[PDB]
């Protein structure tokens, strides 16, 4: 993909739900059709339908798939083949070699674990990656945590340590940066300056998990 | 040892006082009998001869050593052979080499250096590790300077940072992870900011060194 | 160089201007002589042959040379055959072997990019490093940001990272520590700020720009 020339706005939209998938397409830059937690266990067969006989531009259009090892992977990768999809994101992401057994597609890692953080160098130099997401929910809780935010709402140390690791992970090695999603659709003041800093710091694309985010996402990314 | 099983407070007990390990061993739920700085160098033969005929329950005690290469760390693991003990804490952790040079015994590495902070996953992953903890006085010491503390009290960034990078190194291998002691006994208010936080991001355990720290960090582990 | 029995204030003076050496070298411990950013393109020759003609004392002036791979780079070491000098900045410091390449030479590695604080252990261990140095304008600029502080004045996470990142991998190899300049020479509160807390974390050296950040520099490093 042209993954730089399309804009900063990325927006997750859960692939049991064909009937919004074209509304996704026009309200953002790139729709992520997520096979993982965006949809429960009893519906993934369903998505996975959905994902082949409701196509989306693939130039415009990244598929979550399940976790390394998992059975859900092997079934979203056949049912990938029966689409133009090119560009996956690989959640849980925890080593170059969850990377390399995905090629010939391009990966996206988003990094949510302990591990994924200790070896995001590993994994962004992995030939399939072209970028580099991190999420501090399942960072949290896979530490065994409770909470990635402090009371005053400010991101916890750990979150935010993780977050300056995958963005200089993936800018070293020439990557795609995505920053981590806004849990709290309607607190668009706390997205606003997320995304506002993440701009500035060279993050390439915020993601998004509602279309109301991609207005202030893209204007936050405006120069 | 159950780690895990056993609770989040855990308490430094100088060696050479055996008048007051029964206490520590009621008050918390591990007690680190320390040979290392909790006793001066003249004592520390009375340490190492208490440790042996003053025996604690070896399910919910530790032993931090000295570090490795001194003559004193020699002097200590001699001193536990006639012990049941199979878990030592080592100071000043720096390397695998210095942490499987204590197998067969479990190790709980405790990196206060910054040799320690840049080898961590190493140190982390080494057959014999258990545990990884923090320390921020020495860190600060080794480097050079002078306050590992603002004059608002907060931790400066590089001891932020290394005690994120040392959580996760631990929980990247299935560790035990440790925070950090809070000096100042008397201030409970900003040793349960700490604990309330240790909890929050997946710390196992914070070590303290004084009775009155355990039911506050017991009571910030609660959930 | 005797480096560390020099005090710490080094300051930056560019090679095109010879006029200013002796004044550079009576208000400095340190002098870097700049043939990098410092010094428009066109007067680079003139540099080069300012830094043949008008010397200061090897022992208390460091230079500045251009970026690995560079031709600027190679008529800069040119022009230092011609010199008493013995210890070169390497800018956009990103690997060991562009160390390397630089012996016999001393050499203090200036991290401002990603790759550069990634790869900063490999950097600082390679055997001609004497010390390392961090950037934040550069660093964010080849992140693709715009700002390497917020709207406070305060740096971003990803600066405040970095600085860490090389603190440490300087200390755990034996290395002189130079913390960033404060760009805004004016600003002496935050230039303060930053050397008080440089000093208390164990940097060794704060970094100008302009002899009157030197005294303000001496006095936050006294004890």
């Amino acid at each position: 993909m042209n993954l730089r020339a399309a804009g900063p706005g990325w927006l997750f939209c859960p692939a049991d739900a064909p009937e919004a998938f074209a509304a996704a397409a026009a309200a953002a830059d790139v729709v992520i059709l997520d096979l993982e937690d965006g949809v429960a266990e009893a519906q993934k067969p369903a998505a996975r339908n959905a994902l082949r006989d409701t196509p989306l531009d693939p130039e415009r259009t990244v598929v979550r798939i399940n976790a390394g090892g998992t059975a859900d992977q092997a079934r979203d990768l056949e049912a990938l083949a029966g689409t133009a999809y090119t560009t996956v994101m690989l959640p849980k992401a925890e080593s170059a070699a969850q990377v390399i057994e995905l090629a010939p597609r391009d990966v996206i890692a988003l990094v949510e674990t302990a591990r994924g953080a200790v070896c995001a160098a590993e994994i962004a130099a992995a030939d399939p990656t072209v970028g580099m997401m991190w999420g501090a929910e399942d960072l949290i809780a896979t530490l065994g945590g409770s909470s990635s935010r402090r009371a005053d709402g400010a991101y916890r140390d750990v979150a935010r340590h993780v977050r300056s690791t995958i963005l200089l992970a993936a800018s070293a090695f020439g990557r795609l940066a995505l920053d981590a999603v806004h849990l709290d659709i309607l607190d668009v003041e706390g997205l606003q300056e997320e995304a506002r800093d993440a701009a500035a710091v060279g993050f390439d694309v915020t993601v998004c998990i509602h279309p109301s985010q991609i207005p202030v996402v893209r204007k936050a990314y405006a120069a």
